[PDB]
């Protein structure tokens, strides 16, 4: 409660570290974040194209003898590959990448199918219809299979999560959100609160709330870094956080979040910072204003926010 918890139990019974290395040089980071820094989750995403990467990052470090069982790794399954058919080959490619016989947390990235070769903003007949059901089935296909520890999703709207609900035999046991001062999303969070779903905040600093005067003057106050205080802010909010960081100076600072915490008042502050900072809405890959089927950032988030 007062950002202390290092780590969450989720529904499965699986812990997860509060904190992971976002991954949005990544081998050398992540087997430093790992081996220096002391962390043991690792968040990551077939889209970013860096997998083989963090695989390689993760064998040195198991190599330097971290146990594979004390290490959480989180993936992502991309929008192209939103079909029944396609979703235990992206996964399989995925452990190839990563060299792991199994991930700990496997994400649907967004809530979206895509035509293969897509663009950015996406033309017309390029964001294809969704069988969410048919896709989360082969999901929950991965859990029973032991490949996926937990299955999760992230960018979700409370309509597309009630819908997934009425029809899922596993729950997803986390909701990966943008959460920040800036943009809060209390309403999914909400949602997934009441279903227990655990909810893992990304773009912890944001629109750089790093540089929010806001945020400073606390940090000041703290003596951390804008970064910490805003990492620390998640934590107290309840939710695992996942900050994006290159340096190995950042990665080590961002972990180093506790042993204190954001008194009342100051934590009172930052979350009465209203909400009108949504750094991804989704409007780059999935909007377009014309043709559809999503001609607004609103019908991308289900005209709730």
């Amino acid at each position: 409660g007062q950002g202390e918890q290092d780590h969450f139990v989720l529904k499965s019974g699986h812990a997860m570290p509060a904190v992971g290395l976002g991954t949005w040089d990544t081998a050398h980071s992540v087997r430093t974040a790992i081996t220096e820094a002391g962390y043991r989750h690792v968040d990551t995403a077939a889209e970013y194209g860096v997998e083989k990467e963090v695989g390689k990052g993760l064998k040195a470090a198991m190599e330097a003898g971290i146990d594979r069982k004390d290490l959480f790794v989180t993936s992502k399954i991309w929008c192209t590959n939103l079909a029944p058919e396609r979703v235990r080959p992206a996964l399989e490619n995925t452990l190839k990448d990563l060299q792991l016989d199994y991930i700990d947390l496997y994400h649907i990235h967004w809530p979206f199918r895509l035509k293969d070769g897509a663009h950015m903003p996406p033309e017309a007949g390029e964001v294809l219809e969704f069988d969410m059901e048919g896709v989360w089935k082969e999901m929950e296909n991965l859990v029973k299979d032991g490949l996926v520890k937990d299955i999760g999703v992230c960018n979700y709207t409370v309509t597309k999560l009630n819908r997934l609900l009425r029809s899922a035999k596993i729950p997803p046991a986390v909701c990966q959100m943008e959460m920040h001062p800036g943009w809060k999303n209390d309403k999914i969070f909400e949602a997934c609160k009441k279903h227990g779903i655990h909810i893992t905040a990304y773009s912890p600093l944001g629109k750089n709330l790093a540089h929010d005067p806001v945020v400073e003057k606390v940090a000041n106050k703290l003596n951390k870094t804008p970064g910490q205080v805003l990492i620390k802010w998640a934590l107290q909010r309840g939710t695992s956080v996942i900050p994006k960081s290159s340096k190995d100076e950042r990665i080590k600072e961002n972990i180093q979040v506790f042993g204190w915490e954001i008194p009342e008042e100051d934590f009172k502050v930052l979350c009465s910072i209203k909400d009108e900072k949504r750094v991804l809405t989704g409007e780059e890959l999935f909007v377009n204003k014309t043709h559809g089927p999503y001609r607004s950032a609103r019908d991308v988030w289900d005209h709730e926010n």
